[PDB]
């Protein structure tokens, strides 16, 4: 019982979570993440100050977008600061430069700004925390590090709340991690009645009222994973290896630029999710089966955007990536 | 992928008008999602919002109402049984005194709780005023009775059963009508009407659209079914639990008044026998002398402060007979 306490200890270790933030887990792993973070962080604003302000969404891909549209559905005050789709013809793939939107943010008050660090379906990963949000002290950052939580050294002090579960519209199944500021929780409490109620701020169900979740306290499963990443260098190690894994993969595709298309702009190329397509779309299944033959599986793009997507994880070996690099390079010179 | 649904459908004769589905959470999760979902269902059929109405017979239906209020679902208590005996639960007012508050108002739904566990208050019957009113969708919580109380599923718009955090499972049998109508809301009419919106993870028409569901126990589910199916179904289980309770109450009722049974006979619960000692001094010896006969799990609820006798499906009549004997031995012993 309460191996929770140990896993939490592991997390505050590998991430160096400061005393200013608290770790809590939530049954949900997906959609549950959006709704609960929007309603709770709206209420945290109403606590700290006395009024409501809109929430800011940086839409860099599918998950970003869904997150915003759910804050819209719930009638949480929120606005799309930008939609990367609008800056390269309705398709994701770029992350507009700060200057083109940073002033939509500076000086204005926000309940929080949301972003999705790694956009799994489209292979858009933020190169950096936008510096315009970092320098503003009255903008709380909500980040979804769903893909990179244990593979990208981040500074937990800069974040209002960190979310990591999956990036799948699964049910209530799975778990979402949370690392939230204690400032925020105190302020979620310090607000009710007319304040939240005449302002129209939607009330979060108590099942998901963040302060009540920490007060109410099959999960050894992750405490195990936390332990293997520990010792083996921690997050910084796993980052450096995932980075290396991707460098090799991308070079193979860039090299045979005659044969493949990498549709995501290099600046925001995801290291966990590599997305590419064949210029001759009549050889996809030939590609899929030859790869099947080589025990290199899990490459068909999600059945929406199509094409191909090679996912990199902490458990993957550099030599297993190099096996795929070998096939990619061989298939292009073959055709 | 086990359709434990099929055995529930057989267990309760669930008609084709209704759909079984499950949700993770028990406890509060059911309060929250049923109120905003069913409020939306009203904006489906009609253009407007009507208040939800709550029949507060004990602590659980009280807490449902209080959460709907917190959430800003339009909702009102039709009665509160506490008012009809000195602010103490234990009674259900004659429907004469509230019939017309039902029949002459517009309600999204009317909520009642079949069995209030903490106070041992159970509805003798589904209220005839609710059933005759064609404009009232009944939302019933049979959380301690779903398998020991024969009911007519067609009389209900929502039957929900769990227990009384995010843990456990809440079971749902819902009119297909209601589902079509929560899908048939506009989302914009709901913003204007001020109706709070349920997070899509708990949006009933999507929860039924596909799923995932934390399982492994879902096997235990049809396990508990099927047995009951082959014991003679819910009717047999009901007759049995009735027997266990009738011999228990006879032991309390037939004393020279050594014990108090606070629940009115009209509305005494078959699953939770609440009782108390006329001379409170002896309540500590009561529990020791009971452990001396291997009878445990008998102390109040930390709030009410008397003694509870929670009858369930497993509890043998022999076991309640032993308890009957210890009640009858202790009252004579300590005359």
């Amino acid at each position: 019982t309460k191996v929770i306490e140990d896993s939490k200890k592991h997390l505050i270790e590998l991430l160096n979570i400061p005393d200013t933030h608290e770790v809590f887990y939530l049954q949900g792993g997906g959609t549950t993440g959006f709704s609960s973070v929007a309603t709770n962080l709206a209420a945290a604003y109403v606590g700290k100050h006395g009024k409501i302000a809109p929430a800011g969404y940086l839409v860099t891909g599918s998950w970003s977008q869904k997150s915003f549209e759910e804050a819209k559905r719930l009638h949480v005050p929120a606005e799309v600061i930008f939609n990367a789709k609008d800056y390269n013809n309705g398709k994701f793939g770029k992350i507009p430069d700060e200057s083109l939107w940073e002033d939509k943010i500076k000086g204005k008050a926000f309940s929080y700004v949301y972003l999705c660090e790694n956009e799994t379906v489209h292979g858009v990963e933020w190169p950096e925390l936008p510096k315009c949000l970092v320098n503003d002290p009255n903008i709380e950052i909500v980040a979804d590090l769903s893909s990179d939580i244990l593979s990208r050294k981040i500074d937990v002090s800069q974040y209002g709340v960190i979310m990591a579960g999956a990036q799948k519209n699964i049910g209530l199944a799975g778990l979402t991690l949370y690392i939230i500021k204690k400032s925020i929780l105190k302020n979620i409490s310090g607000a009710s009645d007319e304040t939240l109620h005449e302002l129209g701020v939607p009330i979060t169900p108590i099942a998901f009222d963040y302060p009540t979740v920490v007060k109410n306290n099959t999960l050894h499963v992750m405490d195990l994973v936390f332990q293997h990443i520990l010792k083996k260098g921690g997050v910084e190690a796993q980052q450096a290896e995932n980075e290396e894994k991707a460098k090799i993969l991308y070079e193979a595709l860039d090299a045979n630029s005659d044969f493949y298309n990498v549709p995501v702009d290099p600046k925001c190329r995801s290291k966990m999710n590599v997305v590419f397509t064949l210029k001759k779309d009549g050889l996809d299944d030939q590609f899929l089966k030859e790869a099947a033959a080589r025990h290199l599986t899990g490459l068909k793009g999600h059945r929406s955007v199509g094409g191909f997507r090679a996912s990199i994880y902490n458990a993957l070996s550099v030599k297993a990536v190099q096996n795929l690099v070998d096939f990619i390079k061989e298939f292009a010179e073959k055709n």
